[PDB]
């Protein structure tokens, strides 16, 4: 079929979904697209190059809030940033597996510098906004891979039985289980950034 | 070599330091041993039982922190905890991708339902207490999943050249690489515990 990259991503998108990160293959890439590995490699020459790609074409098509709106609060930003950011992972299986293979690609420098920039605009150091950037980031990807790996792990092999299970951890595990730990992100996300307020606030006060 | 549980996990902790999670087979742990693949497999049936093990075995080891001290604050034990956490994590090559393949175990479940129980009696709901150990875990694993899949893309491939890196995300680059991510995670761990706190006192107020 087409080879050009965008049909490439399409394809191996597609994979990623059928197989996870640890399954795909450019093997099977070159038997999605009914080519022979040797063409593959014309366009795609390993695995870690195609991942590199995926990361960077998963955030272009689908996290829709890397910019804030004219006149945003950082906090605002931050918030949908970070909410946009974790649909984003979480819409391909390993989708967070497959963002940690990689730093911002040149293709998002313009964005990240800009990220940047706000956050400075907005009263923080560079060390100060990056700190805050980071942490968000981390507390989102940690989240996701947690729910990710969670389903990896089960479709082999089934979770233990609550004959031993005490009882707040069984009550726990069926509330981190009432939805797709979207309360626990939501709740988390609101405590992270206040606290980032009141750290800004303070400015050289002892707090 | 000795086959007893405690043997097999030295060797497959010394075999993940070698090869890392992706690479690491139960093929590459009896060529390690000295053994046949039909004897490993009476010991250990496949890959996903191992990583199981492991994640369990690598916090019993080297995670020292689990357990709040007597009269210790909730704020205090989170940090502590964190940081113990944290070191855990970043001892064996691909840790937090090892921890994240499951949820507690049998053998943790003692332990855990503590650490939860413990957030209950220090004023929280379990469902509040439990969003708040989330929120450390997960931020926790993505600051180390970050700086550990950074080691695992650089040894395939060079960073971008800074002849287009805009000035804002060089720093920053240059910041996040000036120890190993130390920083930024405490900065960002004391933001979260803050946060937590004035949610925890703000009781029914509108906050
Ligand atoms: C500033 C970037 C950065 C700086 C230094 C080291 C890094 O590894 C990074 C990133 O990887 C970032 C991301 O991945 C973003 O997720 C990122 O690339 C991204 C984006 N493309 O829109 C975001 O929305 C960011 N968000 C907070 C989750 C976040 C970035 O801000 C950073
Ligand atoms: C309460 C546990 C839990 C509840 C519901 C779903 C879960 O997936 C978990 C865990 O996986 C926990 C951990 O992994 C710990 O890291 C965990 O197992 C652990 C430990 N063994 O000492 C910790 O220190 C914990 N710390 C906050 C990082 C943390 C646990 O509190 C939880
Ligand atoms: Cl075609
Ligand atoms: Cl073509
Ligand atoms: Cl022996
Ligand atoms: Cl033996
Ligand atoms: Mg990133
Ligand atoms: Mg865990």
């Amino acid at each position: 079929s087409r080879l050009n990259r965008e049909s490439v991503i399409d394809a191996a998108l597609e994979l990623l979904n059928e197989t996870g990160i640890d399954g795909l293959t450019t093997r099977k890439l070159a038997q999605k697209l009914g080519i022979e590995q040797p063409t593959l490699y014309w366009h795609v020459k390993n695995k870690r190059a195609l991942l590199d790609a995926l990361a960077v074409e998963i955030l272009a098509r689908h996290h829709d809030y890397s910019l804030p709106a004219a006149g945003e609060s950082w906090q605002s930003f931050l918030r949908n940033n970070a909410m946009s950011f974790r649909r984003a992972l979480l819409r391909y299986r390993d989708g967070a597996k497959v963002h940690l293979g990689a730093r911002p690609d040149e293709k998002q420098y313009d964005t990240v510098e800009t990220q940047l920039r706000f956050m400075t605009e907005n009263g923080f150091s560079l060390r100060d906004g990056l700190y805050a950037i980071s942490a968000v980031s981390h507390f989102t990807l940690g989240a996701v891979l947690e729910q990710q790996e969670h389903t990896a792990a089960l479709t082999d092999r089934p979770a233990a039985p609550d004959e031993n299970l005490p009882p707040l951890l069984r009550e726990a595990l069926q509330i981190m289980d009432s939805d797709d730990g979207e309360q626990a992100f939501l709740h988390g996300l609101e405590s992270l950034i206040r606290g980032f307020e009141v750290q800004l606030t303070a400015l050289l006060q002892i707090v």
